[PDB]
């Protein structure tokens, strides 16, 4: 039924694979070690071929032109398989994406999608109520959560799974009509899914299937309230019941909490580096009065030169106005993200800051709380926040895989609280750490 593959198209056929052209670095990542921590683990995979991938997969991974699976889709593809819940650590490149749909496709074909959805489809309640995805993927910006889409599109080709998308910063109304057209995996961003889900759109009542991609990097652009919003305090099927899947390279108290909470029975799957924080990021904490900052942040822009950009976050937007002032007044090209101006507008005014125009942008936590302000070398934490937690979030913005990305923090008196976790933090991370921060913590 679900397994047996439906009659192909050309035209369609075409449209998903034009080619390709792109594959992993197969040779750089088998130099990687991965390691497996948990219960009677069930035992990796060598060939795709290590286990009943199915009709309609294993024909699909041919059309992508995949001979072999990679190092983590070497451990996590039985995993999943087994129905066992995972959390998984690995930098960009090693082959997630495919790695978490390939089983998870398998399942659905393999297994069908429920008697809910049997039951309800032969059912005359014909129209467009509420579609129920049996598998949701929710994805910390547009960028990925299209990747993703369209790799499910290829993998589900030939096959009664319609794969869909939906994000922030569109029309809702078109994606609306988008979901009415079916659904059976749905890949999200956190605050439009709780939209949709509000307008009464999507129902996660037969959800089976969850995975959070790049949950750390989610949690970054403040996303925790909805995922929790999702998960925990709807009609989402328990653990146990459904199987999650949390992907994220850098591995916080934050995830590991959150891995907590969702994860049941889990494997955890590392592949290098358990990184608290990214691996390729610089801490500087250095003692700076509240009189002394704005001099002290203007030898560091002259400094910054390096025709890079530089995030500067402050505590409120009173002052990350009167600050934004102050540096335009000094003679710098500075920009300042709005906060109560929708992301739509907001992820335009980052479209200058971007080119070059303005290599200055000041913002505060919330004003940037959903927006994805990449390409940034340096992050200056002009006030500290109450929460380690924050702080984690705060330099996450830089660093991004490849290049290395600098954090200065001010610390003075003002912040002594958030003292002995910033320490413990710059330990762990291996940074620097000043002797008047050992000291004030006694
Ligand atoms: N097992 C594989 N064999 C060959 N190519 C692969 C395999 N897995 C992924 N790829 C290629 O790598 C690309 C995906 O890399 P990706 O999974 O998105 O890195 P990441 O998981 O960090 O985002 C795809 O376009 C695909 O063609």
């Amino acid at each position: 039924d679900w397994s047996k593959p439906l009659p192909p198209s050309e035209r369609l056929e075409q449209e998903l694979f034009s080619g390709g052209n792109t594959g992993i670095n197969f040779e750089k990542y088998d130099d990687i070690p991965v390691e497996a921590t948990g219960n009677n683990c069930p035992p990796h995979i060598e060939s795709f071929s290590d286990v009943e991938m199915g009709e309609i997969i294993m024909g699909n991974i041919e059309l992508t032109r995949y001979t072999r699976p990679t190092p983590v889709q070497k451990h996590a593809i039985p995993i999943i398989k087994e129905k066992r819940d995972l959390m998984a650590c690995a930098q960009t490149g090693s082959g997630k994406t495919a790695a978490f749909l390939l089983p998870i496709l398998s399942q659905i074909y393999s297994d069908g999608p429920g008697e809910a959805l049997r039951a309800m489809k032969e059912n005359g309640r014909y129209g467009r109520r509420k579609q129920y995805p049996i598998s949701l993927v929710l994805a910390p910006t547009r960028e990925l959560a299209v990747q993703i889409y369209e790799e499910a599109r290829k993998f589900s080709y030939r096959s009664r799974v319609r794969p869909c998308v939906v994000y922030g910063g569109a029309d809702i109304g078109q994606q609306i009509r988008d979901l009415e057209r079916g659904c059976h995996l749905l890949v999200a961003t956190p605050g439009r899914l709780v939209d949709m889900m509000e307008r009464g759109k999507i129902g996660l009542d037969f959800c089976k299937y969850l995975v959070l991609d790049e949950a750390d990097r989610m949690l970054v652009m403040g996303f925790e309230p909805q995922i929790r919003r999702i998960v925990e305090q709807d009609t989402m099927p328990p653990k146990g019941v459904r199987h999650t899947m949390m992907f994220s390279a850098t591995f916080p108290k934050e995830i590991q909490m959150l891995a907590r909470d969702f994860l049941d029975e889990y494997i955890f799957l590392a592949v290098g580096r358990v990184g608290s924080t990214s691996e390729n990021i610089t801490q500087k904490v250095v003692w700076v009065e509240e009189s002394d900052k704005r001099s002290f942040l203007l030898d560091l822009l002259n400094a910054t030169g390096k025709d890079s950009l530089t995030l500067v976050f402050v505590e409120t937007k009173k002052g990350a106005d009167s600050l934004e002032d102050f540096l335009y007044h000094e003679g710098y090209a500075c920009t300042s993200i709005h906060g109560d101006r929708s992301q739509r507008d907001r992820e335009e005014a980052l479209h200058q800051f971007r080119s070059g125009k303005s290599p200055i942008l000041v913002a505060t936590a919330v004003a940037a709380r959903g927006l994805d302000i990449s390409n940034v070398k340096h992050v200056i934490n002009f006030d500290l926040p109450s929460d380690i937690e924050e702080y984690v979030h705060r330099i996450g913005r830089t660093g991004r895989v490849g290049n290395l990305g600098l954090a200065t923090s001010f610390f003075n008196e003002r912040n002594i609280n958030i003292t002995k976790d910033l320490l413990d933090l710059l330990v762990e991370a291996k940074q620097e750490v000043p002797s008047w921060l050992e000291n004030m913590a006694y």
